């Protein structure tokens, strides 16, 4: 890789190729990209960060991670991001959707699980898989998996003059550091595992933990939000849940769920009750965003729909041009090969009527006795992996960094990777999704001593 400056620091970047399949080394290439940020002192080596997603760009996630890093860790360590195969700046970058195609979805309810609701969401996943194909060919959408960016990490290490690589991987990202670990143990100087992605849980049963997870944190921002003047769910958060959807459902038709009664914005797309749920989830990430959540729905009182459509549009990626990042995209694509689908209809459908237990604040009327199959289960390429527990017996001491009310990687699967790995466990107590290099001092002075002196947090250690 030769380097050159950027288009916001002393900032690096350039390309690296590797090959789309590893079993064909000369035949088809991708080039990923890459950001580096230059240590300020005496440089141990660099450190590899991924965001997650999956689909999120790494040079975007650098760009932020800067800003937060301690000084300690910038003066050790060269920062460094990249953009997984097929995401972000890396070429070819997977596209399905059209910038139309995303609003045109968004635009609808996507409440109706009638028989001819399902029809209709199976027929728009259809034909989304069938958008994936004709612009991609099915041969690079067969490689895009986490098994491929494993190896594409192991290039990164040897094109950046590493020996071992420094790795901190946020949640998907998690699965990323656990694949490495696994196919190059002896590669590992050292690893931090943020909010944890547990490779060997059941498919639907992580989805329901994780239903919880999000139902959990709702509790907790409707409590929060109970003691303060003015809240629009009320004073009594055991009816935050019925209060919140006396706002929302009005965005539905009462008498044919197919139809949007948008809330009132001053873009003219207005609020679906879709993007509502969306928007309310993406405020569910953070406490940070809550006040956002209560803007929102306040304005919801109001049939206005401004901040919960702007808070939507962050989770979607869409920019104020209307025009949408292909992180939703290669979300999808990735994920469908990491992992057998759930094929089994009535598996699905089971899940969908205690997903409406678990998270009512999420779910619209009444169980039908039907329910979409999921996009994964439409993927004309098979998994590339299958859920196992994690082997890797020569790895250097991990951590795992895991927060008690964690809504989108439950507090319980970092104890499962961190029990896999037999690495060291860090409690964070909170109601967010990640926690390191954003503010916390106490959980950046174990990952700051871990990363320059490899020692460990002691074990049961909470901040």
């Amino acid at each position: 890789v030769e380097w050159t400056p950027c288009r916001p620091g002393g900032a690096l970047c350039g390309k690296l190729a590797v090959p789309v399949d590893y079993d064909r080394p000369d035949g088809d290439v991708a080039a990923l990209a890459l950001i580096r940020f230059p240590a300020t002192g005496d440089k141990i080596g660099s450190l590899v960060i991924n965001p997650g997603g999956p689909g999120e760009s790494g040079i975007e996630a650098a760009l932020g991670v800067f800003q937060t890093l301690p000084k300690r860790v910038h003066e050790r360590f060269d920062l460094v991001g990249f953009d997984p195969r097929g995401v972000a700046s890396s070429r070819p970058a997977i596209w399905c959707n059209s910038d139309a195609d995303n609003d045109r979805l968004r635009a609808e309810p996507q409440v109706d699980y009638s028989r001819e609701g399902v029809a209709h969401i199976e027929n728009e996943t259809k034909q989304f898989v069938g958008r994936c194909v004709d612009k991609m060919g099915k041969n690079f959408l067969a490689h895009v998996g986490t098994v491929n960016v494993a190896k594409d990490l192991d290039a990164i290490r040897a094109a950046l003059g590493d020996d071992k690589l420094t790795y901190l991987g946020y949640s998907y990202g998690t699965r990323i550091g656990s694949a490495y670990a696994e196919e190059f143990p002896q590669r590992v100087r050292a690893m931090i595992l943020d909010g944890a992605v547990d490779p060997n849980a059941d498919p639907i049963e992580a989805e329901l933990r994780q239903a919880k997870g999000f139902q959990d944190a709702f509790n907790n921002y409707a409590a929060d939000c109970a003691k303060n003047a003015g809240c629009p769910l009320g004073a009594d958060p055991a009816k935050a849940v019925e209060v919140y959807h006396s706002l929302v459902d009005p965005l539905v038709d009462p008498d044919n769920p197919r139809i949007s009664r948008p809330a009132r914005t001053k873009d003219p797309r207005g609020l679906s009750y879709s993007d509502a749920i969306v928007g309310t989830i993406m405020a569910l990430y953070s406490p940070n965003l809550w006040q956002h959540l209560t803007d929102g729905l306040s304005e919801l009182v109001d049939n206005r729909g401004d901040t919960l459509l702007a808070l939507a549009d962050m989770y979607m990626r869409r920019d104020s041009h209307g025009r949408y990042n292909n992180s939703g995209d290669a979300r999808v694509a990735i994920n469908c090969v990491d992992q057998p689908p759930v094929t089994d209809r009535d598996k699905v459908i089971d899940e969908d009527r205690r997903a409406r237990e678990i998270a009512p604040f999420m779910s619209y009327g009444k169980f039908t006795g039907d329910a979409p199959l999921g996009t994964c289960a439409f993927w004309p390429v098979p998994p590339t992996s299958q859920p196992h527990a994690v082997s890797a017996p020569g790895l250097v001491p991990t951590v795992v960094v895991s927060t008690t009310h964690d809504p989108a990687a439950p507090y319980k699967a970092g104890v499962d990777l961190a029990n896999q790995l037999r690495g060291s466990l860090l409690t964070f107590d909170g109601t967010q999704h990640t926690v390191v290099f954003q503010g916390d001092s106490c959980i950046d002075e174990y990952v700051t001593a871990y990363l320059i002196g490899g020692t460990t947090p002691p074990s049961g250690a909470k901040c």
